[PDB]
């Protein structure tokens, strides 16, 4: 199971990690990717879970794209977690960078619940632009299934554990 996690909650957890590293480590039931709505797994934490499945992510994306349309900002699909994960939860979090409802931010979270357990990335952080601060603030505040966050950059973890109220 998940290991050298920090409890941060009665249901969240934190750790300094490559969470393609975590996933191929514990194959979790459930991998979270910080998808956009078109499925493109470019950059960012959605181009490494990509790259990590040689790109059958991005396959699969595209055949779903081409079925359903677009996810909505705040919205999520179940598909593949190819060689990471059971499942991949692809949400959405609002890309600030894209002038999106950082409102939306609690509505991305709301697909964690229907999901007992997840190895996830801090919505709209990194490439999306939020603060990160205040995406962990969300998802404590808003997911109340168990959640492990995996933190790519450590100096950023040791801020998100240092300021967590
Ligand atoms: C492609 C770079 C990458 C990897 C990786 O390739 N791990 C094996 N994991 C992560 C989380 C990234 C990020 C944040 O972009």
């Amino acid at each position: 199971s998940f290991s050298g996690y920090l409890k941060l909650t009665d249901n969240v957890y934190i750790k300094n990690a490559d969470i393609v590293e975590e996933a191929k480590k514990v194959k979790p039931t459930v991998v979270v990717n910080a998808a956009n709505v078109y499925l493109k797994h470019g950059g960012g934490v959605a181009g490494a879970l990509n790259k990590a499945t040689n790109n059958a992510m991005q396959v699969e994306s595209d055949d779903y794209i081409a079925t359903n349309g677009p996810l909505k900002v705040g919205g999520s699909c179940v598909l593949s977690g190819h060689n990471l994960a059971k499942h991949c939860l692809h949400v959405v979090g609002p890309n600030v960078n894209k002038g999106e409802d950082i409102q939306l931010l609690k509505s991305a979270y709301e697909n964690f619940n229907q999901h007992e357990v997840l190895l996830a990335p801090l919505l709209s952080a990194g490439i999306f632009g939020a603060d990160p601060i205040h995406s962990l603030r969300v998802c404590v505040d808003t997911v109340r299934t168990n959640v492990y966050l995996a933190v790519f950059d450590k100096n950023l973890y040791d801020k998100l554990v240092s300021s967590f109220l």
